[PDB]
């Protein structure tokens, strides 16, 4: 249990970020959401992290591709929550595209919010934490923070990035009770991912499960996708004790990706 | 959370070995203990591990040197317990000489122990986790496993042996609900230890808690020694729902030894 | 040797930079040397690069810290050179300080020049190289893009960073005769680790090379420095065909630091 | 470039181990050979690289799974040689299978073979390294020495003992002129690997270069088999004064296979 923590998840209205909030949440931490989305949603599952997991839960919205509002953005963080004890850094934005033709405009959006976000975040949170005497700074990599894939230039220098700086943080802090990892994840049947096994079900002729499996094949040996309940375990349990001297180091939950 | 789960861990008479067994008993799993001993300390640990947590706890001696007697160990767990979800390949010896100093009786020895012995322990439980459709290997290796440290050839070497052995095993069992992750432990206060640290203390005049940092400091910045019941902790997170799709990979609690 | 390659380098009007472009020449290529300096210097050096080893050497100024000017850059090197065989990013700054103290000045600054010159320099040099059929990419990342250090998150974030985008470059061209590789360096003793050497040596009442050794202990085990020439060797090592299946990987000389 | 050197090669009767001997003999280098086979095949080999590179070639029948004859073949190898400045253990064997199904013996051998021999190898050459002031260890493991695949416990295991042990062995003996490196090559057209590569091909009906494609598809973007020669080329780059401060590391020839 998270009972009486105050707890911080970027772009967090839905899928993963979401995810984690609500384990958060049920683990008994207050929380603060942060994203874009149809504003109804957002209340709606703002409301829903209060009533179903008996939590304050607040909304604070905030474009992270920028510096400065990031950075006040977690100062409004802590004073809506009246301390600081867990932030996860999830916003993501991603493009397909061989390197010689990557937009450069979409190579600086990767890097802005997949990578500078997560300094920016954490530069701020962490003179509240180290005043505080505990912390945890999570930040939401992926397999790719450890291997690349084609066409995928820009997250996966960021997500290595990430990883990079997610190493620092946690030499930087070292024995101060505050500790840093990275979630790395797999799959994850997420809504578009949902668009692009429909496409190879109904261009094949076959049943949405096969056409599932046929999609994991090259990278997820397990052809099993992780699902948010098991990623925001993951981030329950960084924050646990039993996770006191775990720091600097990646946790991957990609079926079997990285294995091979 | 683990309520009618059946574990066995090897070299479980105390140490890390114990803490596992006893984290996870407190999960609800039935226990097999197994390790040297005086028997009355050996009857002692299994006593209050069923009258602390109700749950059934046995202790099965066995020479897991031996390839044949640690196959027929699992063998008679599994008949014990009545089943075998768990298995935490604990046991393992160290000796400290330069490579072309080593002797090649400790070579040999740790090697068995170490690593073959996982191994064999891997192979005869595999086929009961195969035929229930469920199951958890958990190797308990090393920050060594990872990383090398002088003087350290047959335990460094063994280390990274069952890191690649976990791999194998996870792709091996991929989708079928058995998977195997080696968990890497740093600094851990061992009872050698703490000689260790008293005759540092008495030789650079200061303080126990003083020797202890200055023992940790070359490989472990947090300056803090990972705690066995942390190592328990992190089995039975190993062994939850959350990570269903973890397997073939490492859970480092080193503090931040492997970041840099 | 490498007798008619055309090979272009970031960053080489002194320091490693001018090594590896010596080294490439030494091999008989012809080279492009770019960077800040005093014109009578830099001439200096490419009409010493042209006299002393018989090979055609080309200055070309550029600000690889814009995309545009580090793409129009290796345009104009190809034009010179007649085409682009090798390419070199070498270009980088550092900044040290805590996380929640580093100027987003400084990180921006180290995140533009030392990861995202990488991406548009080498975008710009793939369908050269593509069209030709055979390519040489080589990227000087760091110890620091594997491991992390105090006081180093951007420099860290950027050497992580293009560790990735060298994978992905190589997965990108697999099979096409373009490879891709990143050279990670320990300390290299520049002038300015020498003011290290100095400081640590003022200290502590230690001759000058008692100090080197001294500095170096902390990260690079074999108390030695690596030096510009090594790295030039390593440079037209990948360069070599011995090297024609060596694609997305990394090439440490860091004297054992990444080996603990 | 390696004139006057006395470099030993395990198991290079034939294939790898052939090419590398060779290619350190073109270097310049007296050369030990070993391995299986015919004496009239074994001198044939012998013969030529002696009378076609100007160098010494002197060849040793030893059974490396035996320690103390490890230990003695390395004795009688810098005496024939004059000395002892190159060793690379290439030596190894195979055996796919479950691990549930893996044969005890198999095993037991491989480890012996892959992984002991290594170490008893290495143990004896570097007394006379440490007195010269100078060596090389170069340890050829394998892309399975950083990850993994299914049915290849025993090997995966070995070949990551091998990479650890390569580690200790660089930091023990760091500075003193020695440096150990593990070379991890990928797919190799092997003798037991070109059937495999015929039996999918009338498996089916497709010529060899594409059932070979098949198994090459899977873990070698590149799509092109690493050649002997190739392997040879690094074992001479590992030996060069460039790679003076390469040590305890590994260096990947496999199309991108750890890449991704
Ligand atoms: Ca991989
Ligand atoms: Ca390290
Ligand atoms: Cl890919
Ligand atoms: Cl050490
Ligand atoms: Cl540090
Ligand atoms: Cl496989």
């Amino acid at each position: 249990m998270l009972k009486g923590k105050k707890a911080v998840v970027t772009g967090s209205t839905s899928g993963i970020g979401l995810a984690m909030a609500t384990e958060l949440a049920k683990a008994g931490a207050d929380v603060v959401i942060n994203g874009f989305g149809q504003p109804e949603d957002i209340e709606r599952e703002r409301s829903t992290l209060e009533s179903k997991f008996g939590v304050k839960a607040y909304y604070l919205n905030a474009d992270l591709s920028d510096a400065q509002a990031t950075r006040d953005f977690i100062a409004k963080a802590a004073e809506a929550l009246g301390g600081l004890d867990i932030l996860v850094n999830n916003a993501g934005i991603q493009h397909t595209a061989p390197i010689e033709e990557f937009p450069v405009d979409k190579w600086n959006a990767i890097i802005a919010l997949n990578l500078s976000a997560v300094f920016h975040g954490t530069a701020a949170a962490l003179p509240i934490m180290q005043k505080q005497g505990w912390g945890r700074i999570i930040n939401i990599a992926s397999a790719h923070g450890l291997v690349a894939s084609v066409n995928k230039s820009a997250y996966v220098a960021a997500k290595h990035g990430v990883v990079g700086l997610t190493k620092v943080t946690a030499l930087e802090n070292a024995g101060k009770g505050i500790t840093c990892n990275a979630i790395c994840p797999g799959w994850v049947r997420t809504p578009l991912v949902e668009k692009q096994i429909e496409a190879i079900s109904q261009q094949k002729g076959i049943d949405i499960e096969a056409a599932a499996r046929e999609l994991l094949a090259e990278k997820q040996p397990s052809l099993q996708f992780v699902t948010p309940e098991q990623l925001g375990g993951a981030a329950v349990f960084l924050s646990s004790a039993a996770a006191d001297q775990m720091t600097g180091t990646t946790l991957s939950l990609d079926g079997g990706w990285t294995a091979r």
